């Protein structure tokens, strides 16, 4: 079968056949679309087909499908599964798999970059101190003094589900949030609960508006351990505005390295529960979401106040005005400090070129419109007008529950 | 089977039960989500009629009453005898209000129960259709104090006698492709404008020429009519701070009035059912003015603001966009023509959703359409999970008549 997608701005029509390799479910049915829902221990039995499908994909990619090396590797993995109940990826397969999870990540607008990913193999890691060291090296390598490089670090896979590696932080670098007795929040409200866990674990909180959180790391199903990332490794950007000299006095800054640490990488049926990965920011993630979401830093009011906008009626579009200026400030600040960042016009145009290339060479590019369209100025970006098909390919990145909810405390 | 939706800003969780009454299909499967696709007999009609009359009699608290059983029988007899049936005025009004209520792509549905329904089922000619439509236009406009309305022409019979309005909206601007290669007026209407002139329209060849109505009665060839200019309320566009704004010579019409859709009530199909409300500001300022394939005025505006257009990262498009949208709202508000901003409309829709969840067990909603085309995440709808499903009565898309009609 063939599915068609249309761009309503260009009338360019693309044909998808890759959706025929989709295995996992969407959450949608013929009767309900769950396209805007945010979140919609394996047997040998379920494991060998998944291994086989993956190795068939790996061997086709290298143009060795059905070769002796392909056949020997299937047999070898087969034997490893029956005997040990799991199996180990070759380094080449791990790299391919991690690149493909990114390539297949339908919520990611940055995927033009998928084939340039530095993979750090941390599968020999055994302790939380070992994890800390790996994660420092990743941060320093990725940061590269502002010339950011995409990277992923991959800790040992799940075994019985009792011995999981996890990074408890949702991202490697984030700011503490503190709920005050009066109900206000100091710092980042998204991180209150986690900040509270860190404090309970023994973290001494400076209690400011931009305190980089400690890493809380769990190796081999053990209780998690606290580490402070060396501050010389945490690149930050003070935020100022090119025309508005009072903007600096808002006291804003942000970190340069966006690094998701709570997701699960599935490759060939294997589950890598700790696999922090990082790229560089699109300006709107900070200027729109981190700064202006009402449940985050929520700076719209204070900015529009200082711009002397008419704030008595929403129809003055004061919020929209303050929003644009903040996003100008973020991009200006990162560029001035030579820290890599991409604006939403550039990122979306690049994504459209990526998606078109993928249709020609791959037969498709699964894409989640709800996530791909930027959270400001949607329709003046080319992605708004692009029809997309969302389906699930493996290798893949997946959500997993927060570890404080499932962890068996040892003491 | 019971489904939850969460608002990620407020943590409010709602439980949807209404989806289990979903009739039609979404286009999605368990393998593939088509959420962002624009367009994804006697025997058949009685189930549809019964489904509808059941929900109608339920709504007036008369479910299972003799009058309920009697109507079901009467309709049954009429279908077996005539191969269709006719709706009571009460059923027609309820059906039309419910098609709007069910419109998952509409942010304005808090209004759904205040719809003036004009019953035009006795209409027989295009001139009659023109009369009905001028009266709708005038009623709805109400000197700028806009009132929601729908006008319902006769239902489909054998499908060879369709009533259609060929216009996509009652009021739109002409589009003409030039020897220059560029486009004068609205590029969306080039083909429709080339159907008008071909049937004999006196095209003035300007940038903002209100198109003529092209009306088809009883499956006949369509005829041209000009809406009395004093019935087409238009707004010159100016900015409250930028004096030069007026010099772009921009204007828009006050009445948004979709005229190409099909109203389905109880299996009956109303192929000509123009309806209207009032604008949300972004429809004009973001979409009409700034789409690359529309009036596409961003470049001109950014220039008069003297912004740096050398690099996308100065956000010049974004800056101009906000100002263009400030101007649209200010102009409509100054000329006292009803308009809603995207902040107000989306806050009202959140209130509406909560009402529908509380009183009806859900509210079908298409997030892709409901989130405004600018400033998405600063409106509350951005953070609201929505379930999309199809309920009847409904408005549906239908083929453009020129591809279907035989002359
Ligand atoms: C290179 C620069 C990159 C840019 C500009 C970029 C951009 C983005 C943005 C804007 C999002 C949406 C995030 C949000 O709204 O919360 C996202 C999501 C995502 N990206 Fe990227 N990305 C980049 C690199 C990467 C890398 C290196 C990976 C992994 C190897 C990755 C995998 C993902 C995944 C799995 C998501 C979905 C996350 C979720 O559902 O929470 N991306 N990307
Ligand atoms: C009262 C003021 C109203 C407001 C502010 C409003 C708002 C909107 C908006 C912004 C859209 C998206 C349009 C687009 O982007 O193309 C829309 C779509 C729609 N509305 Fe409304 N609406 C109103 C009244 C009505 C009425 C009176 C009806 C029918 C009786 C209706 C039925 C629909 C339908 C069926 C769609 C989807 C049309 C399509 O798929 O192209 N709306 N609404
Ligand atoms: C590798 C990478 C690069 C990039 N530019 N952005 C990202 C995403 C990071 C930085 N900005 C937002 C953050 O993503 C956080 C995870 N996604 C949001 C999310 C997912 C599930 C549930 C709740 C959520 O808030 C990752
Ligand atoms: C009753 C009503 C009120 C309102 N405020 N807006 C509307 C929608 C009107 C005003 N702006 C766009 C117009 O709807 C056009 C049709 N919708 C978009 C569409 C659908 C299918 C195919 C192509 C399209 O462009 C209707
Ligand atoms: C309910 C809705 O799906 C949710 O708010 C989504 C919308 N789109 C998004 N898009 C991105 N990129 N990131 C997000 O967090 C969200 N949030
Ligand atoms: C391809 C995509 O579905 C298309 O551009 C949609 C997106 N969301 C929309 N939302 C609204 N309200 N109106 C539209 O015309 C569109 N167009
Ligand atoms: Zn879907």
């Amino acid at each position: 079968r063939f599915l068609k997608v249309k761009n309503w701005e260009t009338d360019v029509v693309l044909t998808d056949t890759l959706h025929l390799k989709s295995t996992l479910e969407t959450g949608c049915t013929e009767h309900i679309c769950m396209g805007s829902i945010m979140l919609p221990v394996r047997t040998k039995d379920q494991l060998f087909p998944l291994a086989k499908e993956f190795l068939d994909q790996y061997y086709s990619s290298i143009k060795r499908f059905g070769s002796k090396a392909h056949m020997d590797r299937l047999e070898e993995v087969n034997k490893e599964i029956e005997s040990t109940s799991t199996y180990q990826l070759k380094d080449t397969e791990l790299i391919y798999g991690a690149k493909h999870a990114w390539r297949n990540a339908s919520r990611c607008v940055g995927r033009i970059q998928w084939s340039k990913l530095q993979v750090f193999d941390a599968r020999d890691c055994t302790t939380a101190h070992g994890m800390f060291n790996y994660i420092c090296n990743h941060v320093k390598y990725a940061t590269n003094k502002g010339n950011l490089r995409s990277a992923i670090t991959i800790f040992p896979q799940r075994t019985d589900g009792k011995h999981d590696f996890r990074v408890w932080n949702s991202q490697l670098i984030r700011y503490a949030g503190y709920k005050q007795p009066d109900g206000s929040t100091l710092g980042d409200p998204a991180n209150v609960q986690f900040t509270e866990i860190c404090i309970q674990q023994g973290w001494k909180a400076p209690r400011g508006r931009f305190d980089v959180l400690p890493l809380l790391l769990q190796a081999n199903g053990n209780d998690p351990e606290l580490f402070q990332i060396p501050p010389e490794l945490v690149l930050e950007v003070p935020i100022r505005h090119p025309k508005f000299d009072w903007f600096k006095d808002l006291g804003l800054k942000w970190y340069g390295l966006p690094a998701v640490s709570n997701m699960l990488l599935e490759i060939g049926g294997l589950e890598f529960s700790a696999c922090p990965f990082s790229g560089w920011y699109m300006g709107t993630e900070i200027g729109v979401r981190d700064y202006c979401d009402n449940s985050r830093y929520n700076i719209l009011e204070e900015v529009a106040k200082k711009m002397d906008l008419d704030m008595r009626k929403t129809s003055s579009l004061w919020k929209d005005q303050a929003l644009v200026e903040i996003n100008i400030a973020v991009l200006y600040s990162f560029q001035s400090d030579k820290v890599t960042i991409v604006d939403h016009h550039s990122a979306t145009e690049s994504f459209i070129k990526h998606m078109e290339n993928e249709y020609r060479c791959r037969g498709g590019c699964p894409a989640d419109w709800v996530w791909i369209v930027p959270p400001m100025s949607g329709s003046i970006t080319p992605v708004f007008h692009q029809e997309m098909l969302n389906y699930r390919l493996t290798p893949s990145f997946e959500y997993q529950p927060d570890p404080w909810n499932t962890h068996v405390w040892k003491g």
